[PDB]
């Protein structure tokens, strides 16, 4: 539910390293 401070408009979420995933162009976790 919280943004991870990373766009995934183009690139993937490298914040996947701390559990974030791309949700409609915004990297998010819980």
């Amino acid at each position: 539910g919280f943004p991870c401070g990373e766009s995934c408009v183009y690139l993937p979420c490298f914040t996947a390293a701390i559990g974030c995933s791309c949700k409609s162009k915004v990297c998010y976790k819980n």
